[PDB]
């Protein structure tokens, strides 16, 4: 699930109210230094990918050579293909207010022996999926000789990989929160109490999973976790299969 820091702020001070016998009246972030996430992070703890490779026929062109000579021919290939990835985050936390973040990874295709740096975006901050759509360029070429009376077919080919890998979400927690408090006095008045607490006495306070508390460096570190799954072109291969025309050898 998602950890509201807000929620935790409201805990905190509903706890405190009673523990000081005021009567709690309200919470928010602090504007002149609000409770904030930093430093998103998002890593993938078993990068070594086993999932199959597919073998994608990108284009294919014909070269005929209907002469009595050899010619040379020069295959030169451009595409640009798509490959997705999307994100999900299990255990997360939020401010209250979405953030995306971009993330990237140095995965290895065990299949093919070739690693492909894959890229991402996600939130840490709520369990929704997010896609992103990363448009590679491929660009080869292939020279070849074509003998007299042959035809050369070269076919380009993407070698496209996929995964489907669980992701440790990082990142860092800090800020002010504001709480009100009031305590209730004779002849209808009362005098109120403002709190300004740090967030990182919240999550301590509150015991809130998924942190690691620093007074140090006045930060929560908080862990959590996700999934990605996508695809991505790691290589291509031009291949020529030159045959003689009908009625040659």
């Amino acid at each position: 699930a998602i950890i509201n820091l807000l929620r935790e702020l409201e805990i905190y001070g509903m706890q405190y109210a009673n523990s000081h016998q005021y009567t709690y009246g309200s919470s928010y972030s602090d504007d002149t230094n609000p409770i904030r996430i930093a430093g998103l992070d998002a890593r993938i703890p078993d990068p070594i990918v086993t999932d199959p490779v597919n073998h994608i026929v990108l284009d294919r062109r014909i070269i005929t050579n209907t002469t009595s000579n050899s010619l040379e021919g020069v295959f030169s290939f451009s595409n640009a293909y798509t490959s997705r990835t999307s994100s999900q985050t299990r255990d997360g936390v939020t401010a209250g207010t979405n953030i995306t973040g971009k993330y990237f990874a140095n995965l290895f295709f065990e299949q093919v022996g070739l690693s492909g740096r894959i890229a991402f975006e996600g939130a840490v901050t709520n369990e929704n999926k997010y896609t992103l759509d990363a448009t590679q360029d491929f660009r080869d070429s292939q020279t070849i000789r074509v003998p007299p009376f042959h035809r050369a077919t070269g076919v380009y080919t993407l070698e496209q990989g996929a995964f489907e890998k669980m992701t440790v979400l990082e990142c860092v927690v800090s800020g002010n929160g504001i709480i009100r408090y009031y305590r209730t006095l004779p002849d209808n008045s009362y005098t109120e109490i403002v709190q300004r607490v740090n967030i990182i006495d919240v999550l301590q306070a509150n015991g809130t999973p998924g942190f690691t508390i620093s007074k140090e460096q006045n930060r929560a570190y908080f862990t959590g976790e996700g999934t990605i799954s996508g695809q991505i072109g790691l290589q291509t291969f031009i291949d020529v299969v030159i045959e003689p025309l009908p009625g040659h050898a």
